[PDB]
């Protein structure tokens, strides 16, 4: 029932597995766009997942082939499993929710994002 808050994370050893979940504001579906985004201290945000309203997904270099990005519709609830998990994959998760709207004269692009979930993985 609750929104916009990250879950699933925790502390884990190398090549375990973690599924972090988030639920939408309202019709996951009117959503254009749903990424998990990543920051670990000391380093830059970085996309790691990407699926938009069609299915299309989109993935990064070191987590191609092991996170797998998808979505429950009836649920509302965007999903991350993450797999074979490395400790250079410890960071904070963001998701996020971008909204594109437009008409012949205007263009509006809203992101809603959570507070996150911390992913330990130990050597």
């Amino acid at each position: 029932q609750v929104q916009l808050v990250e879950s699933g994370g925790g502390l884990v050893q190398a090549g375990g597995s973690l599924r972090l979940s988030c639920a939408a504001s309202g019709s996951i579906s009117s959503i254009s766009t749903m990424g998990w985004y990543r920051q670990a201290p000391g380093k830059e945000r970085e996309l790691v997942a990407a699926i938009t309203s069609g299915g299309s997904t989109n993935y990064a270099d070191s987590v191609k082939g092991r996170f797998t990005i998808s979505r429950d519709n009836a649920k509302n609830t965007v999903y991350l499993q993450m797999n074979s998990l490395k400790p250079e994959d410890t960071a904070v998760y963001y998701c996020n929710f971008k909204y594109y709207s437009g008409s012949y004269f205007y263009k509006s692009e809203y992101d809603y994002w959570g507070k996150g979930t911390p992913v330990t993985v130990s050597s």
